[PDB]
Formats: C-alpha cells, structure tokens, sequence
C-alpha cells in the first residue's frame, strides 16, 4: 500500500559545458 | 498495491556543448 | 497490483552540440 | 496485475546539432 | 495480465544538424 | 516470466573534433 | 518474475577535443 | 518477485580534451 | 518481493583537460 | 519485503587536469 507521489524531477549532468 | 505516480521527469545530458 | 503512472519524460542528449 | 500507464515519452539525441 | 499503455512517443536523432 | 521492456543503450562515440 | 524496464545505459565516450 | 525498474547507468567517459 | 527502483550511477570519468 | 528505491551511486572519478 504506497499511494506514493514519488517525483524524482531533474537528473541533469551539464558535462564539460566550456563556455566561452 | 502501488498506484503511483512515479515522474523521472528530465534526463538530458548536454555533453561538450562547447558554445562560443 | 500497480496502477502507476511511471512517466520517464525527456530523456535528450545535445553531445557536441558546438554552437557558434 | 499491472493496470499500468508506463509512458517513456522523449527518448531524442541531438548529437552533434553543430548550430552555427 | 498487463492492460497497459506503455507509449514510448518520440525517439528521434537529430545528428549532425549543422544548421547554419 | 514476462517483461515490457523499453531499453535503448546508445553509443555516440568516437574521436569528435571541434 | 515481472518486469517494466525502461533501462538505458549511453556512452558518449571518445577522444573529444574542443 | 515483480520490478518496476528505470535504470539508466551513462558512462560519458574518455579523454575530453579544452 | 517488489520494487520501484529508479537507479542511474554515472561516471564522467577520464582525463579531463583544460 | 517491498521498495521504492531512488538510489543514484556517481563517480565523477578521474584525471581531472586545469
């Protein structure tokens, strides 16, 4: 019995962003 | 008995997004 | 008995997305 | 017993999008 | 006994998208 | 033993210049 | 034994110069 | 014994040169 | 015996220069 | 026995030059 909500949202991995 | 919602939502991945 | 949602949403991966 | 929704939604890869 | 929707919607590949 | 499975296990590598 | 896998496993793994 | 697995393990793993 | 599991374990990980 | 795991190990583990 859970009735869960269970929101696991972002999960982002922004690798080697080399803004300029 | 789960009746969940269960959101992973985003799972980007910008790799070497070398913007200038 | 599960009755669930189970939403993955996005998923993207911009690689080398070199933007000038 | 599932009842299940399982919706995958966005699976994209924009490798290598070299906007300029 | 599954009854489910299981969609998997987009999975595109926008590869070397070079717009200029 | 049933399964729904929706597996994808993509690559996207090799020597990638810029 | 059941299943509703959604695995993925990527790589993007190379020699990436920039 | 029943699953409702998401997993996903990347690896994004190489010699990433700037 | 059930799960609603939601693993990712990364890695990111090799010579990263700069 | 029953879950609702939301388990993520990472690495982030290697040469990491500056």
């Amino acid at each position: 019995n859970f009735l869960v909500h269970s929101s696991n949202n972002f999960g982002p991995i922004l690798s080697s962003t080399n803004v300029g």
